[PDB]
């Protein structure tokens, strides 16, 4: 069966973080594909730019592709929806959803992952900063980024280079996400 | 007077995390240059190999260049001599040497730094795993990557994206750098 990643995010800016990690996984699980998913709609850049920026981010990896699924659906984004949604666009694919330790606690507290481990296998990564502890833990390169962060350094005109894609410097420049 | 950055690296191969070292000192102290200048010549990858991976590396940061003086000089790279020759070759610059915390420690424990302080000033940077303690410490950054790692992960044929720039994982596949 084909094997799927799945990796939601608000992606406002998506970063080396969240590449490095979806990269991480792919190679340890021999994914054939990683769907990035931005979450449907603290100011939230509108969901079209958080798309686009992850079109661009995701453009050069050969298995790296952006499903609008979540954006589209309209309303607020749930991980049950989301898996649902994918398992009955992709019937014949092994769904792998990605997820950092402090998302993976939020789902493990608040959602009905029983539920959800019937829909994917899932797939929890380390983030530096927080705690990692069916379900699969993975150890991915450690990058101390958020979007916060480089939201923050955007609107302060600090250079956000490598810390997202040069496509993400450039969109967020030519757009002014931040400021 | 024109604030030059320079940073030494065997940069084998060079990786976000020079990159982002460089490109917050760079904001840091408003210099409008950063040269990258690779050492000259564990198996070391050709000078040639070296060097363009860093021009390919920094090619999309209008602010970063690259020398190959050290590399063009022959034999062992000293920091006396890496930046005597940036002197004489940017006699109206100001120089900023800047190195993470390991290098640093080398430096001030194997070098007569105090002339190397007569000739630039010196921008230490942290590096994850590393104690950082006419010199400035700046807080990078933290992405826990190292050549080492890449050079590994390349033998491996496990992934090196998003630890270094894309034109670096193209170099490293098409020269088979690492395997
Ligand atoms: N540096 C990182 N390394 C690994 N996983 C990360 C990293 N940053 C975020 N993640 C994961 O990416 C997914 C989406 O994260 P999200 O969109 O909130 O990004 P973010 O960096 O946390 O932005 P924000 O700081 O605005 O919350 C989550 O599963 C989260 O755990
Ligand atoms: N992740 C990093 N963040 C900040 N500075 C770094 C980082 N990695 C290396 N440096 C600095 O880059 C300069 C050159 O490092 P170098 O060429 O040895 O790279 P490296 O990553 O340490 O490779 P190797 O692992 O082979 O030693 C030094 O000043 C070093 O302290
Ligand atoms: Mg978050
Ligand atoms: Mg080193």
């Amino acid at each position: 069966r084909r094997r799927l990643g799945v990796m939601g995010g608000t992606f406002d800016p998506i970063h080396n973080g969240h590449l490095v990690a979806a990269s991480e996984v792919a190679d340890r699980f021999a994914l054939d594909e990683v769907i990035f998913v931005p979450t449907g709609q603290r100011k939230v850049s509108p969901a079209e730019h958080r798309y686009l920026m992850t079109v661009i981010a995701t453009a050069s990896n050969p298995r790296f592709t952006v499903s609008r699924a979540d954006i589209d659906r309209g309303g607020a984004t749930y991980t049950v929806d989301t898996l649902t949604d994918l398992r009955t666009a992709h019937p014949d694919a092994d769904l792998y959803f990605i997820t950092g330790a402090d998302a993976l606690a939020s789902i493990l507290s608040w959602e009905n992952w029983e539920q959800l481990f019937t829909l994917a296998k899932f797939i929890g990564v380390s983030r530096p900063g927080y705690e990692l502890s069916g379900l699969s833990l993975v150890e991915v390169p450690a990058l101390a980024i958020s979007s916060t962060d480089c939201r923050i350094r955007a609107g302060q005109a600090r250079p956000i280079w490598y810390l997202v894609p040069d496509g993400v410097v450039q969109y967020v420049a030519k757009h002014r996400l931040y400021s």
